[PDB]
């Protein structure tokens, strides 16, 4: 940190305390966020501030370099050929992709099946290029569970059908039993932690992401402060899933928010499932049928 134009030695030790280890967090930063350090002058903060821009290299870029960019990114398989495709490859990193549907319409199961897939390095698709083996290695996933849902028995039959070990995905894969919006909001917050421990953390999933906030805030009149509280947590879900490069998964059950891909799932007849993807930047509107069995999600 020290090599921060005006960061000392003194300082490096107040940022670290913050929060604030890696540069990144520095180049993104607010002056407000640094100077509410104390000690860390509105002056130094944006001096260290513009630093961190220059060596992390926050500039404009062009021509080629924006494909540079763009292939930062990996992506995740569901375990589904249709829906992988309708997914343009499969679930994106530095994305938010939320999967709405109804009443048991396959929301927890997709969710439960990525965690697994998540340690099947063979379904992480990427450009070696621009993500090498190490940053996606020993990858772990954080389930922030809304309703009480996670069922580790269902992880290991996921698992053994996939040919992995259970026990591996239990292993690297971190439930937080979010009771409200508030411990849903700050476990969402305190994933940064995780990674400063040294965790991998490449999948986030918020299982639900709407339900605490129709329960706390059912008063229709009261909208303002929900929406707002709900897309602050949004706006650190998306801050999240870039400087992170990982992939963030949200379900939302359903008969307003950011969501950067948003699917809208319902039943079938039998295993039949039907996403149908409404929204994404790049990709147009279409239909993945799949199935969920006693493997997962299939076909
Ligand atoms: N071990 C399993 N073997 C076969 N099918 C299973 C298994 N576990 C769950 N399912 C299927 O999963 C369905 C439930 O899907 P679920 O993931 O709970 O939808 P949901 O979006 O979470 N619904 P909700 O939480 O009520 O909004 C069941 O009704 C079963 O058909
Ligand atoms: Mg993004
Ligand atoms: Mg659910």
């Amino acid at each position: 940190l020290t090599d921060l134009p005006g960061v000392g030695p003194s300082t490096a030790e107040k940022l670290v305390e913050a929060g604030y280890i890696d540069f990144m967090k520095i180049a993104t930063a607010t002056v407000g966020e640094l100077t509410d350090i104390e000690g860390i002058s509105e002056k130094a903060a944006a001096k260290m501030i513009m630093g961190a821009r220059d060596l992390c290299d926050l500039g404009f870029k062009s021509g080629i370099d924006l494909l540079k960019q763009r292939s930062t990114v990996w992506k995740l398989s569901t375990s589904s050929s249709e829906l992988d495709s309708v997914l343009g490859g499969g679930l994106e990193s530095q994305s938010v992709t939320e999967f709405a549907g109804v009443f048991g319409s396959g929301k927890t199961q997709i969710m439960h099946q990525s965690c697994v897939n998540l340690q099947n390095p063979e379904f992480l698709f990427y450009d070696e290029e621009a993500v090498s083996k190490g940053e996606v290695a020993q990858p772990k996933a954080v389930y922030i569970d809304t309703d009480g849902t996670f069922r580790p028995e269902r992880i290991m039959q996921m698992a053994e059908h996939a040919g992995i070990d259970g026990q591996t995905v239990l292993d690297n894969t971190f439930v937080a039993r979010a009771y409200n919006s508030d411990m849903q909001m700050l476990f969402a917050e305190k994933i940064e932690d995780l990674i400063q421990e040294g965790n991998n953390i490449k999948l986030v999933v918020i299982d639900s992401l709407t339900s605490t906030f129709r329960n706390e805030y059912t008063g229709r009149g009261k909208l303002a402060e929900r929406q707002q509280k709900l897309g602050r947590h949004m706006a650190t879900l998306n801050k999240l899933a870039d400087l992170f490069n990982c992939v963030v998964l949200v379900t939302n059950q359903v008969s307003g928010h950011a969501a950067t891909f948003r699917f809208f799932v319902r039943k079938g007849k039998g295993d039949k499932r039907v996403a149908k993807l409404y929204d994404s930047p790049h990709l147009p509107d279409a239909e993945a049928i799949f199935r969920i069995t006693e493997k997962g999600i299939q076909d």
